[PDB]
């Protein structure tokens, strides 16, 4: 189209338009305040608007690489503020489009936010618009990649949420479940963006790709190889024009392909039609979380194409990448009961079988019994799934977050404090999230969080990194990443690094904070209790905690309370050192 930014606003309308822009000078510019954000913005919205009145006028042909670049510029605190970042401003396009992009800092260290039902609700009131891109500023600036179609949906699940709520009569309790559910999904939403990006720049398209083929495979078993690969096709192209910070494009393109999905219904999956009269964006994240379809009655065994055929080698040998794609759609639509890394791992052992039997006198003979191969490759991960349940329910949540503390202090101890406990604690809620369902979803759920987990830690690490070990996982293939990391051991070369005269002792604010709190302050013990000694005993460190709880029990009934941790704060720090040798 002959003017950009404008064939964009007519195709996207005022409100996400808007929405969009907001979301990229806030991942751009995490540390702005949200007012300069909002000025930055009406000036491409005035600007965008001109462009479709007067197409031809001064400058509307050119791209939005200069026209947003145009204005990171204008911010004239970019030195104090990011450093180089302002040195970005000074190149020309697409070089200083390129260098924006990595100022893009993955964990900005901003409050976190304590949600106070009457302060939002009287935010809400006064101004529906601004609390609305407010909800963007702040989830955006925090996840500096997060899926900005998907964050304007939530932003308007969000506003909506305090218009059932201001209303009623008890507000905090309307309010603050329906909020943190929320906050849950969002954060899951902005690991699995997150993945996604990382995907694409570690470890190349293709290897995306292969991870949209088995999961839209089980989602519409029902639909083509050829159909499959052409939606794969256009998702692929969504997902990097968002990660790139083209969300414009990206918000425009997965309209389209919403439509396109829903055009194609039958040849699909059942399930569309529920999709498929919501607006937009609730059409577009019903299409993306949409429901299994059913594996149609009569398909034949696996084991002939792939297994007896004769011609499995010539095959796998003419067009091997086609083979293998055509496999892993195959295998995927049959098993929606599967770890969408499960069978990119199974794909891959088919793979390497094939690499091993084609070159035999008798392939046929050598392959034939891969599927049985394959059914046992399942059987072990779902060993290590349910023996960390059964920890989870002898244990609980909180207890169970602990033993993952334990172990993964362990395993890598030169990773930071923050990211061991953020890292635990997560792995811990895995455990609530996945334990309970019926295995027909439990292992797919519990390898799902993992991917996302992991993908969180291995994007800690690079940034700075301290584990050889934690960058090898990281760095090979992502179907590999939790048997790698799973397979670490106690690094038996770390050293007790002291971490001394520099002392983790507690004040009266644990008595006050919001259960959480607590347990952060607690975990944050009980890494640095591992950092220092990593050799200590299961009992050790059981007694040890059973002692900072009565320690902080006596203390926070206390009258006076910091004068209480004051007091009995140093017969802690020694009673610990004598358990401890
Ligand atoms: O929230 C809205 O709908 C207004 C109109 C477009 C930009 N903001
Ligand atoms: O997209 C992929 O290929 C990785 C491997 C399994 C999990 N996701």
């Amino acid at each position: 189209h002959k003017s950009e930014i404008a064939h964009r606003f007519n195709d996207l309308g005022e409100e996400n338009f808007q929405g969009l822009v907001l979301i990229a000078f806030s991942q751009y510019l995490q540390q702005c305040p949200f007012d300069e954000h909002v000025k930055l913005v009406k000036e491409l919205t005035e600007f965008a608007k001109t462009c479709v009145a007067d197409e031809s006028h001064a400058g509307c042909d050119k791209s939005l690489h200069t026209l947003f670049g145009d204005e990171l510029c204008k911010v004239a605190t970019l030195r104090e503020t990011y450093g180089d970042m302002a040195d970005c401003c000074e190149k020309q396009e697409p070089e200083r489009n390129e260098c924006f992009l990595k100022h893009k800092d993955d964990s900005p260290d901003l409050p976190k936010l304590k949600p106070e039902p009457d302060t939002l609700c009287a935010e809400f009131k006064a101004d529906e618009k601004k609390f609305w891109g407010k909800y963007l500023y702040e989830v955006a600036r925090r996840h500096p990649y997060f899926y900005a179609p998907e964050l304007l949906y939530y932003a308007n699940k969000y506003n909506g949420v305090f218009q059932e709520c201001c209303q009623a009569e008890d507000k905090g309790a309307c309010l603050l479940p329906k909020i943190e559910t929320m906050r849950e999904k969002v954060l899951a939403s902005s690991a699995r963006q997150r993945l996604r990006c990382a995907s694409i720049q570690k470890f190349g398209e293709r290897a995306l790709k292969a991870w949209s083929v088995a999961r839209l495979s089980q989602k519409f078993p029902k639909a083509d190889f050829t159909d499959v690969t052409k939606i794969v096709t256009d998702l692929t192209k969504v997902h990097k024009e968002c990660c790139h910070g083209d969300l414009l494009e990206c918000a425009d393109d997965r309209a389209d392909l919403a439509k396109y999905i829903c055009d194609h219904q039958d040849t699909l999956s059942s399930k569309l039609k529920e999709c498929c009269d919501k607006p937009v964006l609730e059409k577009s994240h019903c299409i993306a979380e949409i429901d299994k379809d059913a594996v149609p009655e009569n398909l034949p065994p696996l084991t002939a194409d792939f297994a007896e055929d004769k011609e499995v080698c010539k095959n796998y040998q003419e067009a091997k990448d086609v083979f293998l794609g055509s496999f892993l759609y195959e295998y995927s639509r049959r098993h929606p009961e599967y770890a969408v890394s499960v069978l990119l791992r199974l794909a891959k052992e088919y793979e390497a079988t094939l690499e091993d039997c084609c070159a035999k006198e008798d392939p046929h003979a050598c392959y034939a019994t891969v599927f049985d191969k394959l059914k046992h490759l399942v059987d072990e991960p779902q060993n290590l799934i349910k023996k960390n349940c059964e920890l989870f329910e002898k244990h609980g949540e909180y207890g169970f977050q602990n033993a993952l503390i334990v172990r993964y202090t362990r395993k890598a101890p030169q990773v930071s404090t923050p990211t061991l406990v953020e890292i635990s604690r997560s792995l811990g809620k895995v455990g609530t999230k996945c334990c309970a369902k019926p295995e027909s979803e439990r292992m797919p759920c519990t390898e799902d969080y993992l991917s996302l987990i992991l993908n969180r830690l291995c994007v800690l690490h690079e940034k700075t990194p301290v584990s050889e070990k934690v960058t090898k996982c990281c760095t090979e293939s992502l179907v590999n990443r939790r048997p790698c990391f799973s397979d670490l051991t106690l690094d038996e070369t770390y050293v007790p690094k002291p971490f001394d005269g520099e002392s983790f002792t507690f004040h009266a604010d644990i008595c006050t904070l919001p259960d959480t709190e607590k347990q952060i302050k607690k975990q944050t013990a009980l890494v640095e209790l591992l950092k220092h000694k990593p050799k200590a005993t299961d009992e050790q460190l059981k007694t040890v905690m059973e002692n900072f709880v009565a320690f902080v029990d006596k203390c926070c009934a206390a009258d006076d309370k910091e004068g209480c941790f004051l007091l009995e704060g140093p017969k802690l720090v020694a009673s610990t050192q004598a358990a401890l040798a």
